[PDB]
């Protein structure tokens, strides 16, 4: 599914996103804008074997299983294709658990390249939220 800016920054705060870990709802549709255009079903491989799934490209290596990756943990404790739905409930769960780690936000290095610092209020403006 490809959401619309205002239409995901309403999923998310319907998930508890918003402010979660104290980072505002903008700062979230941000990183989604840049890791996946807003596209759940995204996919891309890393250079190391693992790949990044969905909204916000969560990664194999740590986070969840696709049975491709040696040495994953799947910390989230899913399946990666489930990340993948147009229910964005499994990528927020486990979004939740990343931004949690110990580098916040910065675990999205996409986040800490294009979003962080900025004016993040911008991807929710307008928004019927
Ligand atoms: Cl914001
Ligand atoms: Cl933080
Ligand atoms: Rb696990």
């Amino acid at each position: 599914k490809v959401f619309g800016r205002c239409e995901l920054a309403a999923a998310m705060k319907r998930h508890g996103l918003d402010n979660y870990r104290g980072y505002s709802l903008g700062n979230w549709v941000c990183a989604a804008k840049f890791e996946s255009n807003f596209n759940t079903q995204a996919t891309n491989r890393n250079t190391d074997g693992s790949t990044d799934y969905g909204i916000l490209q969560i990664n194999s290596r740590w986070w969840c299983n696709d049975g491709r990756t040696p040495g994953s943990r799947n910390l989230c404790n899913i399946p990666c294709s489930a990340l993948l739905s147009s229910d964005i409930t499994a990528s927020v769960n486990c979004a939740k658990k990343i931004v949690s780690d110990g580098n916040g936000m910065n675990a999205w290095v996409a986040w800490r390249n294009r979003c962080k610092g900025t004016d993040v209020q911008a991807w929710i403006r307008g928004c019927r939220l």
